[PDB]
């Protein structure tokens, strides 16, 4: 009857309240999701638990024991009826678990600390005195392990063969690498944490250039779960009731510090 | 086996070739969802037949018959089996038809004849010298219709109200009224389309403003068609591959005029 909803304790999407150690359950956590999960909730007529996944991954399928770990995997194993959270849609996920239509749409950034000379892929492909990395086992890494295009076909050879690892294993380390590199270090991640950290204190990275790609983050549940289609339709009615816009004002640009 | 691929005379999604009466079948015609509707095919392997939408329209229920027009209609009463199309996904949509994830974001946006002293959905609202309007049987009109934001609600007033009409048969129709106008009339549309009229001769129009939403177009499918999952990961996968940003590119940018 309680729904578990997997997520991530990703800023601004899921987030302890500063008072929340005087909490418990849902009502420790704020942010985009957090009213998502609320408001899909509300519609699906679930009650729910916010269930922070346990390994902090979005997911990805390990090529050897082809177990899929994070929220993905949650789902993909029975853990969690529903992951609200950043969760990008992608082919290989789709393949495994369901994804509501996108609640948000983002695209693979490029985070630099402000002053870094690069304004694009090309910038970082072509040198290599700015290191540059993604988060581990996100979808981002996993666009560039499979992008055919060359750029990034250049610099995911450079990042896959990068030591040490500028793969990270949160955003948060992947923004406190631009923050503490004096612009060494640039972090490709997607558009919508690029922004969002682009306007919190200390102010001192940016996104640059295009995104590299266009996707979306979409609610996922089980392959064939029947919260599915609720909840798909529930993301739907939320964004044309102009609640999803609303929510990331809310959580992006109405606190801005920058 | 041939599966009938309704679709719509847009441009650049769809379009007549030069000789398209020397040509029949699929050869007719070209575009963004000409080559799409080729590359889902040739991904999910299928022998389709593009069929342009009898009533030009995207597609909407007449709320007296409750009969679904253009498109949507051609997927839901059983004589399309997917769309391939620049059609919104939309929550009565959804209820009636099935989408892919989305193969191309976008917003409602103005288009304004260049020079028109509108930055702004609360500029067009706030007054009344500029019309402005929307393309009939679509998402966006139902936008306006539906919405319980007061900026739109009262463009939606107005527009509803306006005499003659600012709701536009086809896209084309409101973009020549637009240019027609003197800067008298605004049409609401999506990016998308703005964009690709931004780039062409006489290049006197010009998309202002921020989107007033973000929404996806989906390749369509009756609901619970087998097509529906091979359709999606196709997408999904082409997406990933980088086609749409390529396809966009080919019919938006690379022959730019503007
Ligand atoms: N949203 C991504 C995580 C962040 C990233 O990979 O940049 C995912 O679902 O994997
Ligand atoms: N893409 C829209 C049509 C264009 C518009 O409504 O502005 C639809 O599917 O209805
Ligand atoms: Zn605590
Ligand atoms: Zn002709
Ligand atoms: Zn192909």
């Amino acid at each position: 009857r309680t729904i578990v909803v997997t997520t991530i304790l990703e800023s601004p999407y899921v987030m302890y309240k500063k008072n929340h150690e005087q909490l418990e359950g849902n009502e420790r956590y704020e942010g985009y999701c957090v009213d998502l999960a609320y408001e899909i909730a509300k519609h699906v007529r679930i009650k729910y638990k916010l269930s922070i996944v346990g390994d902090g991954k979005y997911g990805a399928r390990d090529p050897e024991t082809k177990i899929w770990n994070g929220m993905v995997g949650e789902l993909v194993y029975g853990r969690a009826d529903i992951a609200v959270a950043p969760l990008t849609i992608t082919l290989v996920r789709e393949e495994v678990i369901d994804f509501s239509k996108p609640f948000m749409s983002l695209g693979i950034s490029i985070m630099i600390k402000k002053g870094t000379p690069i304004e694009s892929a090309e910038d970082l492909a072509k040198q290599t005195e700015i290191a540059y990395g993604t988060l581990d086992s996100g979808s981002t890494k996993e666009f560039f392990r499979r992008s055919k295009i060359a750029v990034y076909e250049k610099m995911w050879s450079y990042m896959k063969s990068a030591e040490p690892s500028v793969f990270t294993k949160t955003t948060a380390d992947g923004v406190a690498r631009v923050r503490k590199s004096k612009g060494k270090f640039a972090f490709l991640l997607e558009s919508t944490m690029n922004e969002y950290i682009e306007q919190r204190k200390p102010c001192d990275t940016m996104k640059v250039g295009g995104n590299l790609d266009s996707k979306g983050y979409g609610v996922a549940t089980p392959k064939g779960s029947a919260l599915g289609n609720a909840v798909n339709l529930a993301v739907l009615k939320l964004n044309e009731q102009g609640l999803l816009d609303k929510l990331k004002n809310k959580w992006w640009y109405d606190k801005g510090e920058c």
